[PDB]
């Protein structure tokens, strides 16, 4: 009675997406090649992805290499190509980087981050200024103009039952799973599933580790014992965030929901209280030393097989 009113747009959208993908499939559009290895991390749908967690996990597997993330930076205060971070050191504000590349940079203290709609051009600037040994595309599955040596696709169980935008959340039809070199089957900790394609496949679990402080440093969740917290969220994470806090058994004396565009210009915390919020909110509250986010770690099955795939792209 409403969502079905969106299906006409979905059928149209499918024609457009399929046509573009056919052009790349058949060599009608140029695929550019950077002179160092490129690993893409991506998914098929809008919505919670685990992509951010996986990028952090992957960058850690490559801790022995000079790594640069090539991020889109969809909405920024600056355009073109922008070095957001030089091996952990932020060079711009979130306002200028966009919330996404800035958050990624804060979550990766030894890695460079470059924001550029055109990932190839971002790669060239990085090669010139940062001399990376490997690039990771965060959210790069659809960016077919840039060759990747290892195309990693994250899939959650919900994706397999979903539909193309705007009727559903899929950015591309499920047949495009064929482009993946490796599949990562996500959210196993709450919606476990199997999916056989013949491709190298890795189940991903995320498990609660500890807290992130406002300097984005890891700290024990011990600090929460015998303390009630005030929790808050700067968007619809209201539902999600509240659930996670409950399932973890964290005692929340109060919850506050803010506008999703909130830049926390008017945020006024109380001395002596402890606050919990999301990492996306936390980036706007650095320096408030009584404000924390939850930190989860990726646990991946057959990790050594993934390490082997990664190793082989350096030849």
């Amino acid at each position: 009675m409403l969502r079905s009113s969106l299906l006409p747009f979905s059928y149209l959208y499918e024609k457009i997406i399929n046509f573009r993908n056919t052009l790349y499939d058949k060599g009608f559009l140029k695929i550019k090649k950077l002179p160092v290895p490129v690993i893409s991390v991506g998914n098929l749908s809008v919505g919670g992805s685990g992509k951010t967690s996986f990028v952090m996990y992957l960058a850690d597997l490559l801790k022995d290499k000079r790594v640069c993330i090539l991020s889109r930076g969809y909405k920024r205060k600056s355009k073109g190509t922008l070095i957001v971070s030089e091996y952990g050191n932020l060079k711009v504000s979130w306002e200028e980087a966009g919330d996404e590349p800035y958050l990624m940079a804060k979550l990766l203290p030894h890695v460079s981050v470059v924001a550029s709609e055109d990932r190839y051009k971002g790669g060239l600037l990085a090669l010139e200024k940062l001399s990376p040994e490997v690039f990771i595309l965060d959210d790069g599955f659809q960016h077919r103009k840039l060759h990747r040596d290892l195309n990693i696709l994250l899939l959650k169980k919900k994706d397999l039952k979903d539909r193309l935008l705007p009727a559903g959340n899929l950015r591309e039809p499920l047949k495009e799973i064929r482009r993946a070199d490796a599949l990562v089957l996500t959210y196993q900790e709450v919606e476990p599933f199997e999916f056989f394609t013949g491709k190298p496949t890795f189940k991903m679990f995320r498990e609660f580790c500890c807290l992130l402080n406002s300097d984005f440093e890891e700290v024990p969740f011990d600090i929460l014992k015998e303390r009630e917290v005030i929790a808050f969220s700067g968007l619809g994470d209201n539902g999600q965030f509240r659930k996670v806090l409950k399932n973890l058994g964290i005692k929340v004396k109060e919850f506050m929901s803010f506008p999703d565009h909130y830049d926390y210009s008017d945020f006024t915390p109380e001395e002596g209280e402890i606050y919990l919020t999301t990492p996306k909110d936390l980036i706007k509250l650095q320096g408030y030393e009584n404000v924390f986010a939850l930190n989860f770690k990726v646990k991946l099955e057959r990790e050594e097989k993934l390490k082997k795939l990664i190793y082989r792209i350096f030849y």
